[PDB]
């Protein structure tokens, strides 16, 4: 139906936005802590700590399938990269200190993404 096709193009334009939002946040992590899912060969106890792992590659695979139906679903995953990192890794670690700065600089993008999905609809 034409109502379904108008629904699908709207998703197709959200995805384009959430890609460009995704591209912007990964620049804030330039040396790539959060590029990849934590290796369960290098970190065999990780799933004892963190029940919902996330990373930019996982977020990009979800995105290109059109699996982000809104901006809230995208933010939960971005938040999960920051949040899981800041629990596993301690404060004097650069990992926590890299997660902190992605949050802080990623806020100015997620504020300036919230009001982009919005009116665009
Ligand atoms: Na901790």
């Amino acid at each position: 139906s034409m109502e379904q096709v108008a629904m699908e193009l709207r998703l197709t334009e959200l995805t384009r936005l959430l890609r460009s939002v995704l591209d912007q946040l990964q620049d804030k992590d330039p040396a790539r802590i959060f590029a990849q899912p934590v290796s369960l060969k290098e970190v065999p106890d990780y799933l004892d700590h963190i029940k919902h792992p996330m990373d930019f590659a996982t977020m990009r695979k979800r995105l290109e399938a059109q699996g982000y139906k809104n901006l809230h679903e995208f933010e939960e995953d971005f938040d999960l990269i920051i949040d899981n990192c800041m629990k596993y890794n301690a404060r004097d670690t650069v990992f926590y200190r890299a997660a902190v700065r992605l949050r802080d600089q990623g806020g100015v993008v997620l504020r300036q993404a919230r009001r982009e999905v919005d009116s665009i609809g």
